[PDB]
């Protein structure tokens, strides 16, 4: 897939307003995230034990690792396609290291549009909802092959 260059503004400019405060949206998708789908927060030998939403905003350690995946998350999409290399070590370390089904990418991107629907209404309207979906399922995609190249395709 391709996304157009006015797709690409549309996904950059929100994204401006999140990196306005990258810590509390890191903690708004990690939260929705766990709650949703519970069985993601296994994963986690580190945040495994928090047993309820307040427990999670208290801590300092699962706030930190937000900003991490929100700051990594923010790099690929502003290379706008031109991601392979910082792809690679990603999907290496959550291929053979975490391993992570594709289907829990599917479930962050959905958290991922969750907030920025509830938070930016105003810069997330339809079309841009809809080049946010178009470029996460890009990201999606081509992990997904490389995971294949590397021998999970989860
Ligand atoms: C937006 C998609 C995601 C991005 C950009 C991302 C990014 C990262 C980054 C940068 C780290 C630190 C370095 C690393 O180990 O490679 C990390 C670690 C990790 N990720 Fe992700 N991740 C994503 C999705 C997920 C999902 C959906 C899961 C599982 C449900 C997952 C599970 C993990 C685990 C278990 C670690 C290790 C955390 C710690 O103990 O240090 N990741 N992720």
């Amino acid at each position: 897939m391709v996304l157009s260059e006015g797709e690409w503004q549309l996904v950059l400019h929100v994204w401006a307003k999140v990196e306005a405060d990258v810590a509390g949206h890191g903690q708004d998708i990690l939260i929705r995230l766990f709650k949703s789908h519970p069985e993601t927060l296994e994963k986690f030998d580190r945040f495994k034990h928090l047993k309820t939403e307040a427990e999670m905003k208290a801590s300092e350690d699962l706030k930190k690792h937000g900003v991490t995946v929100l700051t990594a998350l923010g790099a690929i999409l502003k290379k706008k396609g031109h991601h392979e290399a910082e792809l690679k070590p990603l999907a290496q370390s959550h291929a053979t290291k975490h391993k992570i089904p594709i289907k829990y990418l599917e479930f962050i991107s959905e958290a991922i549009i969750h907030v920025l629907h509830s938070r930016h209404p105003g810069n997330f309207g339809a079309d841009a909802q809809g080049a946010m979906n178009k470029a996460l399922e890009l990201f999606r995609k081509d992990i997904a092959a490389k995971y294949k190249e590397l021998g999970y395709q989860g």
